[PDB]
């Protein structure tokens, strides 16, 4: 099949190019600013990006003037969709009382104490301004807490850019001891945090790998990870900068598996750049002014805006009970989209939990990144292309994010164009066993 | 003396708590969720913060309703004051297009060129979250240009919440390799950069620090950094977080410096989340997705409400004119104040930099934190409960800010407020001889 997989995605990417001229003339443009045009890495594509020039719901339209449903909706941060008025409201009011209050202001505890309820293994909480920050701040608190200095983590993980594994530290990853160690590999766990456990700080782990493709932590890997750090006296860290939408109470609450620290980030704060950290209150003490050693020191962590909009979001719009109910919707649509692929006999399956999917073309259970590293990378791009084409904009990487203001019709149009996919592409798809 | 300082001190909680009970309650409930009732620790002050509650152009009310004319702005962030209509116009209109858009988008481009038509040593940038976001990147991005892992930094040294250094790097520091030089010491610069110069990544450096006090580097130090890091084969990074405000095109252009990268932050984002990372195409050519090998990810970094906000403020407010222009304000105001304080006798000056300057009460030349190891805290915080008093918000560590709408008449109060200070201080207060 190479040969023509080369040669679809050749008349691909001229379907594309021909169709996007707008684009194509405002990315050249843009590269001579920015490095390909390009300011966070995951936007870019080939032969070029789209130019996003508005949005509305669900809906976005590109400088050429398509209208797409959004599949993708900021990564998992744009849960809100992409003008809701709750969120556009609060902002509005916030700035109406002033901006830039350099202090303690008035809405920052309203948001901190609704996050310490909603996710109560969170007793304290500090707010950053991304989950980056969320992470980095995590890990420092660790390492101070428990006087050690090695961090386990594990291959594919994603904690931000400057915290990213495969096998080893990504080249842009800031040079901690890293213990890298294999995603849902409980055997391995266990022998490599007793070995090292003395000098152990903290496990850092997703409880759902979200970037390096919708894996699931399978329930005995993430207990294997709370019963040997609590054996050597490590701290484990949850980041549910993804998976604390999962659930109503995020997704650590829903398998009963309390951390010692969390990190939040994305849709928490609103659609408003936003991270935080937080958990057992006697490691928190250590950022207490009035009595603890360690300094967190920011511009824009409380920033009004950000804390209305997070609190506009999750009181009236991402309730406890419209996680539940997009998990809901999110696992109906995986359902359909396996019977599909399984009905078609495609070597193609969705991986994933409730609200947040992951096109991969593999048969087998899928338990960690070395299951995905062999994938024919040029059947996602046609897949891509495909999408945009039947009006859906989803990312490259075939992750498939729900927003509320998707509709059902909506959702019936990314199964359908999945079926329009098999149906086209039939000789170029590795086939089921 | 020692004693009646301890009283004067005890006196003046005792009055800033009877005055602010509204304040006082705020903190008390907001401790239960974040450690000390806080997320960023130079926001706290005791025996207890003020919350802010309403801000309106360089005035500030707290929870009691006391109005304050503000002279710290966000610690240089809030250059526009608290409620520029032009920065809210903008926001307003980008939220109406739709947030969250995922993708490239047109607002990105505009505000990449003005910043590199402003401070042309940047030739490409990116954007981030944060100035801390901004230079872990910058690092980054050296130690994989040159291969090398060591960096020289300097006491005093503040570029943000992971990269802060005394004598020696911070508890919250990210463990790079660190070498911490003297600030403003020429010699050992030269020396111990030669010394080691095949280990050396990259010399980082801030013009004039900012937290350490509003400290100038000298031009035959900041040379001596030039020089030596070009022998060696390490790139030098001009960290103008605050000091881009400083004159038209930056303190760095101002002083006929080039660094290989320079990075930027607080006000450039027109009061929204913001940093920036740029310099030399071929460094920046690594971040390039379609040829260079490292990724850069952040979800929120080309946000159009940040993108939008930028471009307004620079444009509309803080135009390279207006940056001419409030340094000149601001270098009246210090000679206005060095003046007074040399007329009395007093062992009190205010360093710094056309409009960012700071009370230290030492006498003779500061030329680094090591030069203010002995001042008496106690002073510092006497001076910001009388400034209190005399209905002007400022800084505990004596830090004042300009900002675009203060009034001449509002800067005749500070100086007034000054006087008031060391006239009914006199007693206390240490001689210059
Ligand atoms: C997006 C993400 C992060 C990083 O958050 P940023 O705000 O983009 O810095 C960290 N961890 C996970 C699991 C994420 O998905
Ligand atoms: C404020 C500041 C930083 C950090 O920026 P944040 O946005 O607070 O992370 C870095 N460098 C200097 C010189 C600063 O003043």
């Amino acid at each position: 099949t190479h040969a023509a997989i080369d040669q679809a995605l050749a008349d691909a990417y001229r379907r594309f190019t021909d169709a996007n001229p707008a684009s194509q003339r405002q990315f050249e443009a843009q590269a001579r600013y920015m490095p390909g045009a390009n300011s966070r890495s995951v936007l870019f594509y080939a032969p070029f990006p789209l130019t996003i020039a508005r949005g509305e719901g669900a809906a976005l339209w590109d400088a050429d003037g398509h209208r797409y449903a959004d599949f993708i909706a900021e990564y998992t941060a744009g849960v809100y969709g992409h003008s809701a008025p709750e969120i556009r409201d609060a902002v509005i009011e916030a700035m109406q009382g002033g901006i830039n209050l350099t202090g303690h202001n008035l809405l920052e505890g309203r948001l901190a104490r609704l996050i310490c309820e909603r996710f109560p293994q969170i007793e304290q909480l500090r707010f950053t301004n991304s989950g980056t920050e969320a992470n980095l701040m995590a890990l420092t608190a660790a390492l101070h807490f428990t006087g050690r200095r090695k961090i386990v983590v594990f291959s594919g993980g994603y904690h931000g850019g400057v915290l990213g594994f495969g096998a080893r530290p990504s080249p842009t990853t800031v040079p901690f001891d890293f213990l890298v160690l294999p995603y849902n590999d409980a055997q391995t766990a266990r022998a490599q945090i007793e070995r090292h456990g003395p000098e152990i700080a903290v496990v850092l782990v997703e409880p759902m790998q979200g970037a390096s493709g919708c894996i699931p932590g399978q329930p005995d890997f993430l207990q294997a990870l709370r019963e040997s750090a609590t054996q050597v006296g490590a701290l484990l860290v949850f980041d549910e900068v993804m998976t604390s939408r999962l659930a109503p109470h995020g997704l650590a609450n829903k398998l009963g598996i309390r951390s010692d620290l969390t990190t939040l980030g994305k849709y928490i704060g609103g659609g408003m750049s936003f991270g935080a950290f937080g958990g057992r209150a006697d490691v928190m003490a250590l950022f207490d002014p009035r009595t603890g050693p360690l300094a967190h020191s920011g511009t824009f962590n409380n920033n009004v805006m950000t804390m209305a909009a997070g609190y506009a979001g999750l009181t009236k719009l991402f309730t406890p009970e419209a996680a539940g109910a997009l998990a809901e919707r999110g696992e109906a649509l995986r359902a359909r989209l396996n019977a599909l692929c399984a009905n078609e006999g495609v070597a193609m399956q969705f991986t994933g939990i409730g609200s947040l999917m992951n096109a991969h073309f593999v048969q087998g259970d899928v338990r960690s990144s070395e299951d995905l590293a062999a994938v024919d990378g040029r059947l996602r791009q046609l897949l891509f292309f495909h999408l945009l084409n039947e009006d859906i904009y989803s990312s490259p990487r075939g992750f498939v994010v729900l927003s509320l203001p998707l509709t059902d019709a909506d959702i019936d149009r990314y199964v359908a164009a999945i079926g329009s996919f098999i149906g086209g592409h039939g000789a170029l798809l590795p086939r089921a066993n």
